[PDB]
């Protein structure tokens, strides 16, 4: 155990999520991501069924880890004197949705539909497992470019799902809902749907709709790209000012714009050139 089990490669990125490196499990040459998180920079702590003091990120990841490939799986984790090291799966080749949109711009609706549908399935899986991500955005979505499969990452701002009000938040502000901005209160599912509305707009317009607090509170959506009326309708519904006016996940997935989704492999062959 320690660092005999893994060969460390290049740094893939760093930020509020820690420092993540490309790695390879020496036992079976499996591709992995090695994420280092400093103890001093961890705000939310939790406890495992076992009964050990670990970052909430570890608790949440264990709760959502299974055969379903829509969420990044935690393979192992280690504790060091001043940090925790998380071993995560790593698709190859891969590119996060932020970099993909930077390079290609606004996505064709068929592509956005496949991606958005897959994000919805991943978020539903998290909720079904009692986990709320709280930071859904393009930077936290990985694209497996050969299989056309999307994967949700970075649960470091997440929490256990509950039906009572949340009065804390440390996700991305520009994806946070008007009720958080004005009252510092939100409920899990409706806040998630709001961030999904921001994400959908982002996919079809190539940029997020709001930058300032005042724009979030006003909730007026202007489309800068040609976007179908059905897509605009869904976006505006997800971005309803009153949380109760937002659609449930079932309503989103039964929306006319969401019908006849491509399968991930069809998506890669047509749009990622597999
Ligand atoms: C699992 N994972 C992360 O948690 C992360 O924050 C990354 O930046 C990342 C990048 C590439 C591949 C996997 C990755």
């Amino acid at each position: 155990p320690l660092e005999s089990q893994y060969q460390v490669g290049p740094l893939l990125g760093s930020g509020g999520f820690g420092s993540v490196y490309s790695g390879i499990r020496v036992s079976d040459n499996l591709p992995v991501a090695i994420k280092h998180v400093e103890k001093d920079r961890i705000s939310d702590w939790g406890e495992l069924p076992n009964g050990t003091r670990v970052p909430m990120e570890v608790v949440l990841l264990k709760k959502v880890s299974s055969g379903f490939s829509g969420v990044i799986r935690l393979l192992d984790w280690f504790e060091r004197p001043d940090s925790f090291v998380l071993i995560l799966e790593r698709p190859e080749p891969v590119q996060d949705l932020f970099d993909f949109i930077t390079e290609r711009g606004a996505l064709q609706e068929e592509l956005a539909r496949s991606f958005f549908w897959q994000v919805l399935e991943a978020v539903r899986h998290c909720h079904n497992c009692g986990v709320l991500h709280r930071d859904i955005k393009d930077e936290n979505i990985l694209i497996d470019l050969n299989r056309g499969e999307l994967k949700l990452i970075d649960f470091g701002s997440g929490a256990l799902l509950k039906d009572t009000v949340y009065t804390d938040f440390d996700g991305t502000r520009v994806y946070s809902p008007p009720e958080w901005i004005r009252y510092h209160r939100y409920h899990g599912r409706s806040a998630a749907v709001w961030s999904l509305g921001i994400l959908l707009y982002d996919m079809v317009c190539g940029d997020i709709p709001f930058e300032h607090d005042e724009e979030i509170i006003r909730g007026q959506v202007f489309f800068r790209q040609r976007v179908s009326s059905e897509c605009q309708h869904l976006i505006r519904w997800c971005l309803a000012l009153r949380p109760s006016d937002r659609p449930t996940f079932e309503e989103i997935q039964n929306h006319p714009w969401m019908q006849d989704v491509l399968l991930p492999q069809e998506t890669a062959e047509i749009h990622l050139h597999s």
